[PDB]
């Protein structure tokens, strides 16, 4: 098909083999669960970019392997103090001190962020969602990111959905899941 194609063509090659591995895990084919595949090179590249964009003050904890991913929250949790979460987040903030959960979504963005806090009910885990529409939202509106690196990721964003659409795929893509 034409999806495993685009993502090919748009992702740099160690975000597709992270998302492939990702999809192997679970049993899920990238072949078959295009879609999947496509949000999954998607998230990973903004989980990436928002990291990039900060002395490193972000950590990545997404795209590592469970074991190294754990180890990464654990060591931070005891030097921190930090709470230690419940699902595995995104990153790490170390100037604010917080870790973050980063999402993505073809939906309104507050459908998805309502969706996530109810799924984490960690109150100090902090929420950064971003739309395919320029449009983000953020645990007490704080967007962490100055706003040209907000601005990068909203363009990307946008950009993939509109290299989705140029190849139809777009459609598909929206109505498959968040
Ligand atoms: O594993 C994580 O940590 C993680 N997983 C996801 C996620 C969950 C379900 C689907 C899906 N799409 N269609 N069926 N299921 C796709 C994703 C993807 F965004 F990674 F691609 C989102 C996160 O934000 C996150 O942090
Ligand atoms: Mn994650
Ligand atoms: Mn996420």
């Amino acid at each position: 098909s034409a999806m495993e194609d685009f993502v090919r063509q748009c992702f740099n090659p160690m975000i597709v083999e992270l998302a492939e591995k990702a999809m192997k895990e679970y049993g899920e084919d990238p072949k078959i669960e295009t879609n999947k595949f496509a949000a999954i090179c998607t998230h990973l590249e903004v989980c990436f970019m928002y990291s990039d964009f900060g002395k490193h003050r972000f950590e990545i904890i997404e795209g590592r392997d469970r074991i190294m991913a754990w180890t990464v929250v654990n060591s931070i949790c005891n030097t921190t103090g930090v709470e230690k979460p419940k699902f595995l987040p995104d990153l790490y903030d170390y100037k604010e001190n917080r870790f973050i959960e980063i999402g993505v979504t073809r939906r309104e963005v507050h459908i998805y962020y309502l969706e996530k806090a109810n799924k984490i009910k960690s109150e100090k885990t902090h929420i950064h969602i971003f739309s395919f529409t320029g449009e983000e939202m953020a645990t007490k509106a704080d967007y962490t990111l100055d706003e040209e690196s907000r601005a990068r990721i909203k363009t990307r964003l946008f950009t993939i959905r509109q290299e989705m659409a140029s190849r139809s795929l777009w459609d598909s893509f929206r109505q498959s899941e968040r």
